[PDB]
């Protein structure tokens, strides 16, 4: 499923995401944008490491979900990679507030470090009423 920006930040807010662990909601958004166009089914395989990114926040194969054919990984969502691909995204929200609860938080996505932070996020929730 593709979301349209207002709808994804109104999900967002009811699934509790505005300021988890100390993450704006304009942040996530910001994310999603960027990891996959709001699109829940996007995927992509990283030829150099045999991992792959699942899901509208491009969780990695290698230490959050679990794919099977992925060397010497880790399943720290407890969750097959399946369950980030779904139109329901209340699995990969859950996985996402996981992957965050560790020291690095929104930065282990380099994509957050590149074009979101330091910037003006609030472009992202403009006008959707959260």
């Amino acid at each position: 499923k593709v979301f349209e920006r207002c709808e994804l930040a109104r999900t967002l807010k009811r699934l509790g995401m505005d300021g988890y662990r100390g993450i704006s909601l304009a942040n996530w958004m910001c994310l999603a944008k960027w990891e996959s166009g709001y699109n829940t089914r996007a995927t992509n395989y990283n030829a150099g490491d045999r991992s792959t990114d699942y899901g509208i926040f491009q969780t990695n194969s290698r230490y959050w979900c679990n794919d099977g054919k992925t060397p010497g990984a880790v399943n720290a969502c407890h969750l097959s990679c399946s369950a980030l691909l779904q139109d329901n995204i209340a699995d990969a929200v859950a996985c996402a507030k996981r992957v965050v609860r560790d020291p690095q938080g929104i930065r282990a996505w380099v994509a957050w470090r590149n074009r979101c932070q330091n910037r003006d996020v609030r472009q992202y929730v403009q006008g959707c009423g959260v």
